């Protein structure tokens, strides 16, 4: 079970899921109808710049440890591991002036919207994300909302490995 999406092939390695329609609301309060896979799953994400190992609970990020080219390649692949694993704060990091999803055609999907929204700027994303304080764990660091590098703080459940 191998698919495709933000330029990411996505393979499952451990885990199950069932699919449930759900309603959200983005930070603009706008209501969005998004296919929902609820139930505790891993990945690895294979990108022609990035890969990562993603580790996912119903719309929740566990964990992602990412490699890559450089830090551009590597905030694409957190990005799309962000809208991918459809958590709340990716979903209320949607707000202001523009920022709305055209839903008047139900066939569209608003994942693709939302991937297109913070292709374009993840800054509310990343600093909408929270940030935590870090382990040990050497050869993997921490990696701040603008993307500078920290052995002392990343953003909650990211972690950047060398290539």
């Amino acid at each position: 079970s191998s698919f495709s999406f933000g330029g990411f092939t996505f393979k499952r390695t451990s885990g199950s899921s069932i699919k449930r329609e759900e309603e959200v609301l983005t930070g603009n309060l706008q209501t969005l109808k998004i296919r929902v896979h609820e139930g505790y799953e891993e990945f690895t994400m294979v990108g022609k710049r990035a890969t990562a190992i993603l580790r996912k609970a119903t719309r929740r990020l566990v964990q992602l440890i990412v490699s890559g080219k450089d830090e551009q390649s590597i905030a694409e692949a957190i990005i799309v591991a962000m809208v991918f694993s459809q958590e709340d704060c990716m979903i209320k990091a949607v707000r202001g002036d523009l920022n709305f999803v055209n839903r008047a055609n139900q066939r569209l999907n608003p994942m693709h919207q939302l991937l297109r929204h913070f292709q374009k700027d993840a800054k509310v994303l990343f600093q909408n994300w929270g940030i935590e304080h870090i382990d040990n764990v050497m050869g993997m660091v921490g990696v701040l909302p603008d993307m500078t590098p920290s052995t002392e703080m990343s953003m909650r459940g990211i972690r950047v490995s060398k290539m």
